[PDB]
RNA sequence: CGUCAAAGCACUUUGCAAAAGCUAACGUAUCUGUUUCUUGCCUUUUACCAGAAACAGCCGUUUGUAAGGUGUGCUAAUUUGACUGUAUAGUUUUUGUAAUCU
C-alpha cells in the first residue's frame, strides 16, 4: 500500500497494521496460524521453545499451545519440559524459526 | 463526550417539616391590626392624624420529604451522583542492554 507516510488516522491506520501482516515480516504469523506448522522460539533469557501458533498480536504477543521448552546449563545439560497451553509477550522475543510440518 | 453506580422518568395534586450564623433581597413586591408612649384636628365615643418601640394577621415565595394523578417505559427512557478519563513497541517510565559468573 501507498501510505507508509506514519503520519496517518486510526481507519488507515487500521489497514496499515493489516498490511503489516498481509505481507510484511509478521505474515509469517498467518500461514503458521493457519497451517499448524512448527514453530520455535528463541526469548531473551537463552531459552528454546517449540508448539504451534494459534493467535498473535503486532506486538508479537502469542498464544502457543503444546509447547516443548527446553534450556542448558557441574556440566552442560540439557533439560526439557512440555507445558500445555502458554501466553508469551512479545516482549521478550528474540527470534522465530519455522519447521515445516510438510 | 466516555466509564461506573442507583433511580423508572417528565409534568402535576395534596399532607407534614423547615427556611439569616459568617450582616443579609425567604418577597429587587408591599397591606392591615393590637398594646404601650409622643403628636394633629378636636364638645364625647367609634372613625381618625403621623412618628417610635414591642408584638401579631393576611396576600405570597423556596427547599426536603411522604402518598397519589396524567403521559409515556420497563422487550428501555430519562434524571441524579461519582470518577486518578483517551491515544502511543521507534531516547523521559508499560512490548526489556539482555543473558553469561560473582
Ligand atoms: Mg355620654
Amino acid at each position: 500500500v501507498d501510505k507508509p507516510r506514519s503520519e496517518l488516522s486510526e481507519i488507515e491506520l487500521a489497514r496499515l497494521e493489516e498490511y503489516e501482516f498481509s505481507a510484511g515480516p509478521l505474515s509469517v504469523l498467518q500461514q503458521a496460524v493457519k497451517n499448524h506448522d512448527q514453530v520455535l522460539i528463541n526469548c531473551r533469557n537463552n531459552k528454546k521453545l517449540l508448539a504451534r501458533v494459534k493467535a498473535f498480536d503486532r506486538h508479537s504477543n502469542m498464544v502457543l499451545e503444546n509447547v516443548k521448552e527446553m534450556w542448558t546449563e557441574g556440566k552442560a545439560i540439557n533439560k526439557d519440559r512440555f507445558i500445555s497451553k502458554m501466553f508469551l509477550r512479545g516482549d521478550g522475543v528474540v527470534l522465530v524459526v519455522r519447521i515445516p510440518s510438510a
